[PDB]
């Protein structure tokens, strides 16, 4: 931020001040999801329905 | 301001009123804003961004 300041050479607000800025960082972290689902292979032969689709 | 003056060459009411107008002064007056931004020359260097730009 600025600060409205004198044209004074002597007195305590002649003088300008002094200011910064400041940056900070964000993450993406990638983790896993997952599922494993079995089935007896008879079921699938004898299924009516297409069950590795389903 | 108008008034309403009489008739009379003797009377105090038949003379016309003299009146008087008048102005006055406003100022603008130029003061300062401002701020300085010290920066370590290294760090400048080693940044990504155009930090004086910023």
């Amino acid at each position: 931020h600025a600060k409205w300041v004198g044209e004074s050479a002597t007195a305590p607000e002649g003088v300008k001040p002094t200011a910064k800025a400041t940056w900070a960082n964000k993450t993406l972290v990638a983790e896993e999801l997952a599922v494993i689902l079995p089935i007896h292979e008879n079921v699938l032969a004898d299924a009516t329905e297409d069950l590795l689709a389903e």
